[PDB]
């Protein structure tokens, strides 16, 4: 006669790249039935400023693989990796070498400025030259949008028209993931076609892949198209989920809760509205799964919050929304009656009023917490009723104008804001088209304003706008908010991410770690900016300011996440 | 243009037969939109005898699937079915016609006898006419067993020679999976396509569709071949994992845990053993996984259990083991020193030394008990050690001759049994060549007891063997073991299986629910009976005997299990 496994490498078994074929910058020590503890790795910088990787290893970790786990790895380079690990109570060490083959970017045509996404480093603190980041973002296809819903045909159509669309399938992009380190090295790459597959018309295999968050167990969970899924650091695909019937188009956001279950934001196939319209209802839906894919619970948004709201909607950027262009950026959008229904700014279920694109949980008392980057953000509870909201007054009615936040200054009082949330001597604002409005492990609620639509107008210049980190402190029995830190209002355009984005505090080294993911989107012909932060939260010095350059030009990022080795491999 | 949807049936929305494409005798009434509760369904038996089938519908299974599940339809019929809610506090009722298709069986041959199992009914006493029960059995394919695993030439083998097969890669056949009500109708059917494709080499879809198991949800586990599944009565294929690349071959048992994890049996692949050959280790190891499909343990038992004892393995008909001879029926099996490593009776890792089918996981001290084919039942620590073993004595050196369980009578008094396990001035009796050694709801250990190489010889004449249902009562601080409880002694080879089966108490009706999978497996060109029994706990009455008979000869059936429809949509 046959052909023979690859024989040991040194003390245990054979190292084998890529396993899974899903991660090719992984490795495998197969253990060869060998009975070992107490296992560390490190992998070596490259050359002279080359950072080092260096992590533990679980149990769990070495059963599920048969093998440990080699995380870290360069591209087309003969990495130098050492394993220890105690086996019959004595120390043991292989320093292995381990060549690896390149990275792909299986999506060019003649926009492609080169095939992988430019790392510009502009400043990294001492202490802090061992952080990893986890950069989800994208590439355009050839192809384009180019898959439709089918929906259902409306009274006032012609009578030998062919039936319109619905919903969000042309929601759809190859993706672009890896980790980057401090050098501005990748250090892991997610295959393309773990997932996707832009060239076949499988269903299966499309949309826009987002949402990827870490786990209990320090897997990932993610979204792309009409699945879910988990997967780990070594490429292995963990769980692949498709949604439940009802539901379709799952973006933005996938969590795992302590309760071993998941929550995904979708929209509702099959929605019939009070005028008897079926349709797909874009990005206003929630879901609790268990890891068996079935309904734990669902928060239809069109029941509990106001669809007819149009406060924010009127007052955006019809450049932006992802999607995005351009012709007619900068201008101020203009609602239409007649909108048809669709992936389309308006109101009503079956437009895009809402647009959810963030969920967190609140594990004391079982509730959620949504940014909805058209209305506001907003806590809802198990029993499906507001609990309260975080917006400009304008718009609101009762009941829910009732559970509007007022805002207080450091000792309490009452802060003025006109319905516009504009304020008077106060550093207080409030956010507008934000985004990952989470639970920071002090208890306060962090989040990424935009700052689209800031004060439900659009500027005199379109210059005239900036993003902010911004952290809130939230009094629910007393139904105020006070800010009680910011970030970047100064910083000006440069520092403007019109979409997507992140924050997320980090209380290993008192941070607050930043994605923007959207810079000088509009500069037409120039790549887009995806800025990777640390901000000292004492000091508001900056500790890691790291930039991603988009492979085409005018190709928004997602998000971004801090990783850490020491949890990855429990 | 278009083509619409299916327009509502009644009240709610459409009606489609077999929506998850896997249950053709199963139906869903489209929500289409309505908010209900306290639903109700019922199917109307079929004529003047047939029976009828009831359940309540929960929440979480309306939500999942978007719809009114109906299950319990006949085939080729036009269903009638009534299915109750409450919708704005009105009590609502329809009543709708449901034509279903017809059960194929897409493995039939010159051997087949027609292309379904008949059913014969023999006994159902009153209050038991509603009883139904999920039939696991399969079904021979035209091909047989295709595909070996490829392991490591032997040191004393030819130069020029191939390499040798290893592992159990030919356990492999159709599946045949129906629900059987006590008018000996189909009521329910698993398309083989489910999950098994004997035509294609796609060995994903290849195995013995085994160890289905009920779960905290209502849902089923199941193995086949290298991946382990959840499924649910509409036929929704719920989870579906490989397994962990160290192991292969899993057979006989799956049983989620109250962790939510899920007991798996297997083998281990590339095991290297002691004279450094690597083998695939045959039904010898135990996973507990995640709904991740990661490891949390493992079980090898090749270095908790002894592999070089044969005081059992000697004593077996040749013609068993499932697989089937059968000219070497009757025969005592000769061991070998040479038996290559294999599918094959023998000692040692590679060889089917220990042979483990079925598993049940004590919650009270987080042990783990096992019937081992060929060794006894044995119950082992999540600590790895064993804790104790009901088996005759002959064979077991210590340190595992110390934890045989010691026979007692009524009042605790040491019952006399020679080393090969017959007793003197007793009912008790041990277990040989067993199944499903379960605990059952009253903390006692119920295990059906097949019968081959009773008092570890074979009998004088073939037909001098029997099969029991049998519990027993364990008091593991004393280290005894009281036999309180058994049937079937008397019933001779016409009750005899040599192989498979299963028994589980019933505390609704204190009865112990059986079946025996392989009735007249040696009789050469005739039909395997396949024989469900409840039997009253205290009367030792028949309340049900039902009997399923094989579509090919000579083919035996797995298992079977008391299903109940009020929890399968929770």
């Amino acid at each position: 006669a046959g052909f023979k496994p690859a024989p040991p490498a040194g003390q245990l078994g054979a190292v084998i790249v890529d396993p899974y074929g899903n991660a090719p910058l992984t490795a495998l020590v197969d253990l060869d039935s060998h009975v070992i503890s107490d296992v560390k790795v490190t992998v070596h910088g490259k050359g002279e400023k080359g950072v080092e990787i260096s992590y533990p290893v679980g149990q769990e970790s070495l059963k599920t693989y048969d093998g440990v786990p080699i995380f870290g790895l360069y591209q087309k380079f003969a990495n130098k990796v050492t394993v220890e690990w105690k086996e019959n109570g004595k120390v043991m060490k292989d320093d292995y070498v381990v060549h690896t083959s390149a990275i792909v970017n299986n999506y060019m045509d003649n926009r492609s400025i080169s095939d992988l996404q430019q790392t510009k480093v502009i400043k990294v603190a001492p202490g802090f030259e061992d952080r990893l980041y986890l950069v989800n973002t994208h590439t355009f296809t050839a192809q384009g949008s180019d898959l439709h819903w089918h929906g259902e045909k409306d009274k006032n159509a012609g009578i030998l028209d062919a039936g319109p669309a619905t919903g969000a399938l042309p929601f759809d992009i190859a993706p672009f993931t890896f980790i980057v380190d401090t050098e501005g090295e990748y250090r892991w790459w997610l295959d393309q076609d773990t997932f996707y597959d832009g060239r076949d018309r499988d269903i299966n295999k499309r949309g826009y892949l987002m949402g990827i968050r870490e786990t209990p167990r320090g897997t990932f969970t993610a979204v792309q198209g009409q699945h879910w899924y988990e997967f780990d650091m070594m490429g292995q695909v963990l769980e692949d989920h498709k949604l439940p019937r009802g539901f379709a188009d799952a973006t933005h956001e996938s969590i795992e809760t302590p309760n071993g279950t998941v929550l995904l934001r979708v929209g509702k196939s099959n929605y019939r509205r009070d005028d008897g319209v079926h349709v797909t209802t874009i990005r206003d839906h929630i879901l609790e799964v268990d890891k068996s894919g079935r309904v734990v619970d669902v928060w239809d948004l069109t029941k509990i919050l106001d669809p007819k709201r149009d406060a924010l909607l009127g007052a955006l950027d019809a450049g932006a929304v992802v999607n995005v262009d351009l012709a007619h950026a900068g201008q101020q959008a203009k609602l239409e009656p007649d909108t048809p229904f669709g992936d389309a700014l308006g109101v009503g279920p079956g437009r895009n009023w809402a647009h959810v694109n963030s969920i967190a949980y609140d594990a004391k008392d079982d509730s959620i917490i949504l940014s909805s980057r058209h209305q506001g953000v907003v806590k809802i509870g198990r029993d499906k009723q507001v609990k309260w909201i975080l917006a400009p007054s304008k718009g609101w009615e009762k009941p829910l104008a009732s559970k509007l936040l007022k805002p207080v200054d450091a000792n309490g009082k009452p802060i003025t804001c006109n319905e516009n949330g504009l304020c008077e001597n106060s550093d207080f604002d409030f956010t507008y088209t934000q985004h990952t409005a989470w639970i920071s492990s002090k208890g306060t609620l962090t989040i990424f304003d935009n700052g689209d639509g800031r004060h439900l107008e659009q500027p005199a210049l379109p210059t005239m706008k900036y993003s902010r980190f911004v952290e809130y402190k939230i009094d629910e029995k007393k139904g105020t908010v006070q800010q009680v830190w910011e970030y970047g209002k100064e910083r000006g355009y440069d520092f403007y991410s019109p979409i997507t984005s992140i924050i997320e505090y980090q209380a290993d080294r008192n941070t607050m770690f930043g994605f923007g993911g959207s810079i000088h989107l509009f500069d037409v012909g120039q790549p887009t900016v995806g800025k990777l932060n640390e901000i000292d939260y004492k000091t508001k010095e900056v500790k890691v300011e790291i930039d991603v350059l988009s492979d085409k030009p005018n190709q928004t990022h997602y998000r971004a996440l801090l990783v850490r080795p020491q949890q990855m491999f429990k």
